[PDB]
């Protein structure tokens, strides 16, 4: 009757939606590099413990998708610095030996071509300096402050000023081949590079295209990459370029070579000026849009300009300069000719004009038709190639004094990939300098690094919408970090008080701003160590802070804001050093006001007792890295709470929130026995543990664990892992095997183990996300279900000899995939869902 809910069935732990790509990624990244997975930084909690039920294997998807999105940006940044190295490698230029053109490489920057000497003179791009607080090395040294994270020095005066950290230094080098030739002129300006950081598992340990170039640069403390902080490995998510006016110069020689200026993306126009200097001869300057050029023939010449690469062939002449193009967007040519050096203006066909400095006229002559200059196709091809690279770059560019609609909107950020998206949408002399923090799907978050304000921006590029107001606006300190994770965004405002510096951490979702952390104060922290239920106010934080006003509200330029004000969240953490040697930390369950109150038990080979005066303490002193893992119903009259500590690699279970008063003499959170615990994961409210030998087991309210898979780090190096897989559990084990690779060495082969039988999904199954189902009473026909097809299948078990054929000595399938093929089981049915049950399916 109704739904089944049957006991003994021995259904597999991971259940329905399991995909080996997502879980094998998440459990691999959790198995290395000393980071947590899926952790929150502002509040110290795993997995969003406010979510208490959901699909176990959906969490592996939600994690893998986010870390793939971070990995692709990280790789793009790598491929950029790879391209920069490949540009400075071989000194900025190549010669096309098949068609006799000198072509600039994509990414280098240059001061001048001493082309007579065939000698090239380089330039650096500058990257802003890394800076940070000092609570890590000293000061309030214990806990990991939120805002004390590496940040960027905004000021051009102190940037790491040199390319040479890529591995080599020079002023000049010889170019190998090019002379008596044609030359394309360099086409990228100098840049100031901004950067932005994001959490990425394995970032310290991956080796990908060009990452080594960045690893070479962070060897100087002025800049850091390949580094670790408490929540996990952090990496540069993306780049922003600020371009600076770049005078390249050219010094020609007594050979009638031809020059052409290269065509650049819409944003690069006007950042380049070319000094074309030389003597004698008849040299052609191929003009192009969005550049300035100067002619310095001061010995003698007659220099040619080609209009045909511009969209239009209209010209005007002036005693000092001439202009070519149309609609005012005409290339400015400044005409420092001497000794009756004169310019000839060539069109696409038939005509050249003599330009008259006295008449200001473009007198016709038919001296074109004269084979004076190279056919277009080769140059046009090279320019088509070069124009691609500058588009492909992606990333962002920063625009200063963006006049949107005549009105000057200040700084703007050109999204190279999309519709010019982000600018502040309002005219204010502070917001003119405002800093971009985070961007969403048609939302942008800006902030001021020095004043407590932040905006919602770019609602359909309309008006500015709302501004966020922290709980206090009247005292010194600043928003020390603005950063996002998982489409939520976190504010770490540092406050100054005449006692101490303090910090508050807010989380913003949608229209809500929420508080999730408070540093509080000793007089709060000791009155939190005891009885506590506070309701409408968090521990009288308001009466703990606002009494220390310093008129910082003089800087609250309220700018017509629709003010949004903080509201308090479930599981507000409170923490701080109460006194020397006594850390405290509590979680207020704001829904009910109770305190989660960790009473930690000394190591099993110790016990301590403490005097009655200090007795209001946890027995073991709370580690610096301690995080609430989510809490489960016990079915035994309480709720059970778990605490994790990555440095200690121990799990503490606690029944109920804790005592009404801390007793240091009988602890309450008990050090759970687990083998070599490497990490803990919370998935929609379900806990998962990863052992150091590479087994995975779910966990349940009595502290028991049931093994549920092995991992890549278990399969690696075993020559006959199907033998050793009997060792993972005492018996009646049903395991996925997340480590098995398809023959390409990239895809993952779905494998299970069940009562000694190994099931592998055959080539038709593999891409379909095969689910496992338990065996026919004949004990060889393993059932399977494939939810996308809706269809139910049957699949032979594979013998150890057949495994010895299908696999050599390795986790990767042989190309001789002599693999037992499936067949459908109940072809007449299309199934919404299939599950095991005691009576059957």
């Amino acid at each position: 009757e109704l739904a089944h809910a049957e006991n003994d069935v021995q259904k597999a732990v991971f259940g329905t939606q399991l995909a080996f790509d997502s879980a094998s990624f998440v459990t691999g990244a959790a198995g290395i590099g000393a980071g947590l997975v899926g952790a929150s930084t502002a509040g110290a909690v795993l997995g969003g413990a406010g979510v208490i039920l959901g699909g176990l294997a959906v969490g592996f998807t939600a994690l893998a998708q986010a870390f793939g999105a971070v990995a692709e940006d990280a790789k793009a940044v790598g491929r950029y610095f790879d391209t920069v190295d490949k540009a400075y490698k071989g000194n900025g230029y190549r010669y096309d030996n098949e068609k006799q053109v000198l072509v600039p490489l994509a990414g280098a920057v240059i001061k001048t071509l001493d082309l007579s000497k065939n000698q090239i003179d380089f330039d650096s791009q500058y990257i802003y300096r890394t800076h940070s607080g000092s609570t890590g090395s000293g000061k309030i040294n214990y806990f990991f402050w939120v805002g004390d994270f590496p940040r960027m020095v905004h000021d051009r005066g102190q940037a790491i000023e040199v390319r040479s950290g890529i591995g080599y230094k020079d002023v000049s080098r010889p170019l190998e081949h090019g002379d008596s030739n044609v030359v394309i002129l360099p086409g990228t300006p100098k840049s100031y590079i901004s950067y932005e950081y994001m959490l990425l598992p394995g970032a310290t340990t991956r080796h990908d295209a060009g990452f080594d170039v960045i690893r070479r640069l962070e060897e100087d403390k002025r800049f850091d990459y390949d580094f670790y902080i408490f929540p996990g490995e952090e990496t540069i998510r993306r780049i922003h370029h600020e371009y600076v006016d770049t005078p390249i110069e050219v010094v020609l020689d007594q050979r009638n070579r031809q020059l052409v200026a290269p065509e650049l993306p819409k944003e690069l126009h006007g950042f380049l000026c070319y000094e074309i200097k030389g003597a004698g001869g008849e040299y052609l300057i191929g003009l192009n849009e969005g550049a300035k050029v100067n002619l310095t023939s001061d010995v003698a010449s007659t220099w040619i300009i080609d209009s045909s690469q511009l969209a239009s062939d209209s010209i005007s002449v002036s005693k000092d300069q001439l202009l070519v193009g149309e609609k005012g967007k005409e290339v400015v040519v400044k005409l420092y000719l001497a000794q009756n050096s004169q310019v000839l203006v060539v069109n696409g066909k038939g005509e050249v004009r003599k330009v008259d400095f006295t008449s200001l006229t473009a007198q016709v002559i038919s001296e074109d038709a004269s084979k004076w200059q190279v056919p277009g196709q080769q140059i046009e091809q090279h320019l088509s190639d070069l124009a691609k690279a500058h588009q492909l770059h992606g990333q962002y560019v920063v625009v200063e004094n963006y006049r949107h609609q005549g009105r000057d909107v200040g700084r703007a950020f050109y999204d190279v990939t999309k519709d010019r998206m982000l600018f502040t949408d309002t005219t204010n002399e502070q917001a003119k300098r405002a800093q971009l923090g985070a961007v969403m799907g048609d939302y942008a978050y800006f902030y001021d690094a020095d004043n407590a304000v932040a905006w919602r921006v770019d609602i359909a590029t309309g008006q500015v919408d709302a501004q966020f107001e922290p709980w206090f606006n009247q005292n010194a300190g600043h928003i020390s970090r603005f950063w996002q994770e998982g489409d939520v965004v976190y504010l770490a405002r540092r406050y100054r008080l005449k006692e101490r510096e303090a910090e508050l951490g807010y989380r913003i979702i949608g229209d809500r701003m929420e508080l999730v952390s408070a540093v509080g104060d000793d007089a709060l922290l000791q009155l939190s160590a005891r009885i506590g239920r506070h309701g409408d106010e968090l521990e009288a934080i308001l009466q703990g802070y606002r009494s220390n006003s310093t008129q910082r509200g003089t800087l609250m330029y309220t700018l017509g804001a629709r003010l949004i004000q903080p509201t308090s969240a479930a599981l507000v953490t409170v923490f701080g050093v109460d006194a020397a040697g006594v850390p405290h930390r509590y979680w207020i369950r704001t829904s009910d006001g109770t305190l989660i109150k960790p009473n930690l038990a000394p190591p099993a080979d110790q016990t301590l007792h403490f005097e009655a005066h200090e007795q209001t303490r946890s027995a073991w002193q709370i580690p610096a890295d301690l995080v609430l893992a989510g809490s489960m119903p016990l079915l035994g009259g309480k709720e059970v709470f778990f605490f994790y500590s990555k440095e200690q690699k121990t799990l503490f279970r606690q029944e109920g929130p804790g005592q009404e008063v801390l007793d240091a003499n009988q602890p309450s959170a008990l050090r759970v026995t687990t083998p070599a615990l490497t990490n803990v994961i919370n998935l929609n409210g379900h806990l998962v543990v990863v052992t150091e030998d590479g087994r995975v087991a779910r966990l349940d309210a009595l502290g028991q664990l049931s093994y549920a898979a092995v991992n890549e780090h278990w399969l690696k190096g075993r020559i006959h892992w199907w033998q050793d897989l009997t060792s993972v559990t005492d018996g009646r084990a049903t395991l996925a095997v997340f480590g098995v690779k398809d023959t390409d060495g990239k895809s993952l082969l779905p494998v299970w183990y069940h009562n000694g039988q190994v099931v592998v999904a055959s080539a038709a199954l593999q891409d379909k996300h095969p689910q496992f189902l338990g065996f026919e009473v004949d004990g060889s026909s393993a059932r399977l279900f494939e939810p996308a097809s809706g269809k139910l299948y049957r699949q032979p078990a594979m013998t150890a000899d057949a495994l010895a054929a299908a696999f050599g000595t390795d986790e990767v399938l042989e190309a001789s995939a002599q693999l037992p093929a499936a067949n459908e089981l109940e072809p007449e049915l299309h199934l919404k869902a299939a599950e095991q049950v005691d009576a059957g399916l």
